[PDB]
C-alpha cells in the first residue's frame, strides 16, 4: 500500500521514465516555505540534536546501531558500524550537525532512534544536483511499527530542505517506491573455516573442508608489486584518477579534493585505500571499508570483519588483476570475507575471482527526482 511513501515525491510502483525524463518530481521550492516547527513525536519522546564529534554521544549512537541496526534476513548477522565508522561517515566536508536527528525516550534519558544525512553532489545521467546523502534511519526494536520512521524522515526531509536542498540518495535492502536501480551483492571468502562454522558457508561430499580452504587459498604476492597505502600527497592522484573514472557512470558522486581527503585516506578498523603511484601519478587504486557483523547465537564467534569494495580504477592491469589484489590486501589486514556490489565493472570479476552469490540486494533510491532505472553495471557509487 505505501501509505507514507504514496505522499512523498518519489515514483509510484508503476512509473517508468524515457531516458530523456531527467528533473524533479516538484520544481521550484522555495526555503521560504518550509515549515520551521518540528514535526510531532509522541508524547514522551522528544528530538536530540546528536554531536557525532563528542565520544560519548557518539557512543550512544553505536550503542543504537549495535543493539537495533540492519540484519539480514535470516536474522544470523546485524550490522555493527564502529564508533570511529560513524564519525568518518557522519563529518565528511560541509556536514551538518543538525543532520544528525536522535530521538530519546524522556523518562529515560535513552537514544530510541536515529536518521542522518551528509551533503554530497550527486550527477544523475549527466546532471549535477546538490543532495543530501541519508543513512542510519534506525528505530529501537521495542518501538517497531508505530509509524515513527515517517516522523524520522519527514524531520530530516525539513532540516535539509531549510539549507534549499530539495533532492536525496539512499539505500535500502528493502523495496520501497521506487528503486533507479537494485544490485545484488556478493562474497568472496577469505577465512573459509569461519565462515563454515558460522553457517554463512557450506560444505558437501565433494567439498570437504580441507578442499573448501584449498579452493578459496590466495597468493601473498600483489600483481601490482608497489600498491600501498595512501598518503596525503596522493590526493590530488587519487582525485584526478577517481574523478575521470566515475563520469562513465549514470549515477555517482563528483568529489572535490577536500572529499577525496575525507573518504579515502586511510583510518586503520574504517577505511583502506592503496595506490600505485609511477613518476609521482597514481595509476591504480583499490579501496574497501570495514564493515563488521555481529554474529548472533553462535558460541564460537561474535564478530564478522568484512571488507566492503568501494572505488577500484585500475590503468596498468586487468580489472581482475587488480580485485584479486583487493582481495589480497583485505586477507593481509585481517578480513574474514570480501563483500561487492555488482556496481561499476564489479560483475565481470566474480566468477573467476570465486565470489558466491548472496542472500539479497541493496535498492538504489531518489527522492524528489524522476528518471529511466538501469542495469547496477551503469551505477558508479557506493554508499555506507
Ligand atoms: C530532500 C531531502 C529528502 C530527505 C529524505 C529522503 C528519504 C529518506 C528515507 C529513509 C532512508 C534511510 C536509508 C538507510 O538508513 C539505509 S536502509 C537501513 C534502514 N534501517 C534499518 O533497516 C534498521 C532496522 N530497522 C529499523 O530500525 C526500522 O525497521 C525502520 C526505522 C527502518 C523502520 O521503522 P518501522 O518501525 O519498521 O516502521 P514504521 O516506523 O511503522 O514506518 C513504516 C514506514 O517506513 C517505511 N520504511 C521502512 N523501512 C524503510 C527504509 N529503510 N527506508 C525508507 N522507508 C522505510 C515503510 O515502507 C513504511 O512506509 P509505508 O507505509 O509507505 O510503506
Ligand atoms: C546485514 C548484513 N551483514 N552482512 C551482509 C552481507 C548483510 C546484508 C547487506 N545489506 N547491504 C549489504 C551490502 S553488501 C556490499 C558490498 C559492497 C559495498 C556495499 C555493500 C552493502 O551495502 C552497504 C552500503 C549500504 N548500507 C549497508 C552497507 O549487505
Ligand atoms: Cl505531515
Ligand atoms: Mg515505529
Ligand atoms: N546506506
Amino acid at each position: 500500500d505505501y501509505k507514507f511513501w504514496y505522499t512523498q515525491p518519489v515514483p509510484k510502483i508503476n512509473d517508468e521514465f524515457n531516458e530523456s525524463v531527467n528533473e524533479p518530481f516538484i520544481s521550484d521550492n522555495k526555503v521560504e516555505d518550509v515549515r520551521k516547527d518540528e514535526y510531532k513525536l509522541p508524547p514522551g519522546y522528544s528530538w536530540y540534536v546528536c554531536d557525532v564529534k563528542d565520544e560519548k554521544d557518539r557512543s550512544e549512537i553505536y550503542t543504537l546501531l549495535t543493539d537495533n541496526y540492519v540484519e539480514d534476513d535470516d536474522n544470523i548477522f546485524r550490522f555493527n558500524y564502529s564508533a570511529e565508522f560513524l564519525l568518518w561517515a557522519l563529518t565528511s566536508p560541509n556536514y551538518l550537525k543538525t543532520w544528525h536527528i536522535g530521538v530519546k525516550y524522556d523518562a529515560s534519558n535513552k537514544l530510541i532512534g536515529f536518521i542522518s544525512a551528509i551533503p554530497t553532489d550527486i550527477c544523475i545521467h549527466k546532471r549535477t544536483i546538490k543532495m543530501a546523502e541519508v543513512n542510519f534511519l534506525c528505530v529501537h526494536k521495542t518501538l517497531r511499527s508505530k509509524r515513527l520512521a515517517p516522523v524520522l524522515i519527514k524531520e530530516i526531509t525539513r532540516r535539509i530542505n531549510l539549507e534549499n536542498i530539495w533532492q536525496a540518495i539512499y539505500t535500502a535492502g528493502v523495496y520501497l517506491p521506487k528503486p533507479v536501480s537494485d544490485a545484488r551483492y556478493y562474497h568472496r571468502s577469505i577465512n573459509v573455516k569461519k565462515l563454515i562454522e558460522i553457517g554463512f558457508s557450506s560444505l558437501n561430499s565433494r567439498l570437504t573442508m580441507s578442499r573448501a580452504i584449498k579452493l578459496y587459498r590466495v597468493e601473498d604476492t600483489l600483481n601490482i608489486k608497489n600498491m600501498r597505502l595512501m598518503k596525503k600527497k596522493d590526493v590530488e592522484g587519487v582525485h584526478k584518477l577517481l574523478g575521470s573514472y566515475l563520469e562513465q557512470f549514470n549515477l555517482y558522486a563528483v568529489f572535490t579534493k577536500e572529499e577525496i581527503a575525507h573518504w579515502f585516506l586511510p583510518i586503520e578498523n574504517v577505511i583502506y585505500t592503496y595506490v600505485n603511484e609511477e613518476n609521482g601519478k597514481i595509476k591504480d587504486m583499490i579501496s574497501f571499508y570495514s564493515l563488521p557483523s555481529q554474529i548472533l547465537g553462535n558460541d564460537k564467534y561474535s564478530t564478522l570483519n568484512a571488507a566492503y569494495s568501494f572505488y577500484n580504477v585500475t590503468t596498468t592491469a586487468t580489472f581482475k588483476q587488480l580485485m584479486q589484489d583487493a582481495i589480497l590486501l583485505a586477507k593481509r589486514n585481517n578480513f574474514d570475507v570480501f563483500n561487492a556490489l555488482e556496481v561499476m565493472q564489479n560483475k565481470s570479476v566474480f566468477e573467476d575471482l570465486k565470489f558466491g552469490e548472496g542472500d539479497g540486494s541493496l535498492k538504489y533510491y531518489l527522492y524528489n527526482w524522476k528518471c529511466a532505472s538501469f542495469a547496477p553495471a551503469h551505477v558508479g557509487i557506493v554508499l555506507l
